[PDB]
């Protein structure tokens, strides 16, 4: 099987059970909340409920933002499979995963990201589904940077003649044109500054209105 699209939860190696108590937090919001708009993925979309930006562009829109630091495409499913889509009828679901998938070719965590749609069209059939391409990392060129392209293309080329499901490129052009990203946008190369988020949120947010 393709690694990226068998749901798996994290394995917790390090005894706090962080990952399966967030899990479980956000469960609880999806029992206890009606949200019009469900955002889920990775450390970049849980640092985005952190800014400032959250409360003034995304709050407004009735939504809850299930993103956990460091997960893969197989982990993003398992936590829609087991509990995170319960007692909710959003209009659109945000995804935002596949940069954490080391190990996995391009192709298969495309996989991963097919599945994730899928999923939400079979449990969430009246949402729409928001994809965000994976962004460039790393300070110089790097493999990496074509992965997360390549993702991107492949990605794109699956939902294009899918008419519920959009491939969003927030990329405003991280990549600057000496090959550099500057820490002013990524602080540590990977996670966007507040700098960083402005132009990336302001094209969801506009995706978002449009949608809805
Ligand atoms: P985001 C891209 O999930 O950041 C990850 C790699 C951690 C630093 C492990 C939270």
């Amino acid at each position: 099987e393709n690694p990226a699209s068998k749901p798996t939860p994290v394995q917790d190696v390090q005894g706090d059970g962080r990952w399966m108590s967030l899990h479980h937090r956000f469960v609880a919001d999806s029992k206890d909340k009606e949200p019009e708009v469900v955002f889920i993925g990775d450390s970049l979309v849980q640092l985005m409920h952190q800014s400032e930006i959250w409360r003034e562009l995304f709050s407004p829109l009735h939504a809850l933002n299930f993103g956990i630091g460091g997960d893969s495409t197989q982990h993003v499913l398992w936590r829609l499979e087991n509990g995170e889509l319960e007692h909710i009828r959003p209009k659109i679901v945000v995804v935002w995963v596949g940069t954490n998938n080391h190990g996995h070719t391009a192709e298969q965590v495309t996989g991963g990201i097919k599945a994730i749609v899928q999923l939400v069209n079979e449990r969430q059939p009246q949402a729409r589904v928001v994809v965000l391409g994976l962004l460039p990392r790393g300070q110089h060129p790097n493999p990496l940077r074509e992965k997360n392209r390549r993702v991107n293309e492949l990605v794109r080329a699956a939902l294009a003649g899918h008419p519920r499901a959009h491939f969003l490129d927030a990329d405003p052009g991280f990549v600057h044109s000496d090959g550099t990203i500057s820490h002013h946008d990524m602080y540590d190369y990977l996670h966007l500054s507040r700098l960083g988020y402005t132009p990336v949120c302001r094209a969801l947010h506009s995706l978002l209105l449009r949608l809805l």
